[PDB]
């Protein structure tokens, strides 16, 4: 079971709206992870005795930027882990983690970036999801902008979270509209653009990268919730998404028995296989996480209490809750991350406080 072993605070006092342990960190070394809060990004290594080690941060020349989420990758040739930051400027960083230098930065967008995720198989590949309605799919090693997801039947409003399934096949994506909409990867249009964007040297053509626009979702659906949808992951084929009415909905597109890749754009049915309740957590901006290997869930909610599931059962509903608290943390846990073992759970907070729980 977890047990509370350290708490921390950053000095700038303001909300901590991201963490995320580095889960390509070789054998040997310490656990890191990084946390997002003002205009900062900080990493910290996990040692004995519950102590955590801070190192160093990366601070914008913006005082006005605010980070609301980061990703770790990897250098494709060097094997070094690389993170990425982004949030309300709109602004991609990729950061060097070991001297903090911003290496490249993409404007990413015309309004504030909510998440980044890395593609499961491919370290090169960044999902952006933005306030300006769409998402947006680069190609890090040759800093092209593959695809643009969204137009004329893309999110209505602002998109708040995505998340690439195990395979990286497709996307599901949510956010302000109330929907979650599906965004296969793997058409042949996909691919091709693709396979075009590492082909692509600006120093060896003339023309500048064409990138695709997706106008048209593979599945939508607004049934699920009744408020904006903040957080969405795969489990399998399932998808785990909430909202600001105290749930994780665990359900599918389609019937019961329909297969994931069978389902048509026009599909006008879901499944709901199970709901997980719990307790004030009705604010827009909690994330939920799973681990490494999708056996538990983990959600902080506006009080300072930790939910962690066990997913290892037979079907999604029969779930096991697990609760922590501490009587000294009574902030809002706006996300949690899990080290790769799920040996430790890191929470962050509003009051800019840090959390460690060891198994
Ligand atoms: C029917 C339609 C077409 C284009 C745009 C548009 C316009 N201008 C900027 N800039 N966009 C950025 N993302 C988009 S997106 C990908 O589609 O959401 C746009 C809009 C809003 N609607
Ligand atoms: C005819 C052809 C076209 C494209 C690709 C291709 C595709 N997708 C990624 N990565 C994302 C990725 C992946 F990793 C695993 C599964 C997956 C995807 C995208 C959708 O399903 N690629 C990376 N390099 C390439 S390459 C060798 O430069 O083309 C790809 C391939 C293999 N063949
Ligand atoms: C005082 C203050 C400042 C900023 C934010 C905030 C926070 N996080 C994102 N995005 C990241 C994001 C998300 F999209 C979905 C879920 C989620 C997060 C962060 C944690 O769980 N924001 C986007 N717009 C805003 S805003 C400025 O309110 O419109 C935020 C909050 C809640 N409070
Ligand atoms: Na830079």
């Amino acid at each position: 079971s977890f047990k509370c072993v350290n708490s921390l605070k950053e000095d700038h006092n303001q909300p901590l709206f991201g963490v995320q342990f580095n889960w390509h960190s070789k054998e040997g070394d310490p656990l890191v992870f990084a946390t997002v809060g003002s205009n900062r990004v900080t990493l910290y290594e996990c040692h004995s005795q519950g102590e955590i080690r801070l190192l160093q941060s990366y601070v914008d020349a913006d005082a006005d930027e605010n980070f609301y989420t980061c990703a770790w990758t990897y250098d494709s040739n060097t094997s070094h882990p690389l993170l990425a930051v982004a949030g309300s400027r709109g602004i991609i960083r990729i950061i060097n983690p070991i001297t903090m230098q911003c290496i490249k930065h993409y404007v990413g967008h015309g309004n504030a970036i909510n998440e980044l995720k890395f593609h499961p198989r491919d370290p090169n590949l960044l999902l952006s999801v933005s306030k300006d309605h769409a998402l947006r799919l680069w190609n890090i090693q040759t800093d092209t902008l593959v695809a643009i997801f969204g137009g004329v039947e893309g999110h209505r409003d602002e998109v708040l979270s995505a998340d690439y399934d195990l395979l990286g096949e497709k996307i599901m994506s949510c956010g302000m509209d109330h929907s979650l909409k599906l965004w296969r990867i793997n058409s042949k249009r996909m691919m091709n653009a693709i396979k075009e964007s590492y082909d692509y040297n600006p120093n060896k053509t003339n023309r500048p990268f064409i990138s695709q626009k997706i106008h048209f979702p593979d599945f939508s659906t607004r049934d699920i919730h009744r408020n904006y949808v903040d957080c969405v992951r795969w489990l399998g084929d399932l998808i785990l998404s909430k909202s600001c009415e105290n749930a994780i909905v665990c359900w599918k597109p389609g019937k019961m028995e329909d297969d994931i890749d069978k389902i048509k754009p026009s599909e006008s049915n879901v499944t709901i296989l199970g709901r997980f309740d719990y307790s004030q957590c009705d604010i827009w901006y909690m994330r939920f996480s799973t681990d490494f290997w999708q056996k538990m869930l983990a959600l902080g909610n506006q009080v300072g209490k930790l939910y962690v599931w066990d997913l290892e059962v037979e079907d999604p509903h029969k779930a096991k809750c697990t609760t922590l608290t501490h009587h000294k943390c009574g902030a809002a846990i706006r996300q949690t991350s899990f080290s790769r073992d799920s040996s430790i759970l890191i929470a962050v907070c509003d009051d800019a406080s840090i959390w460690r729980w060891d198994r």
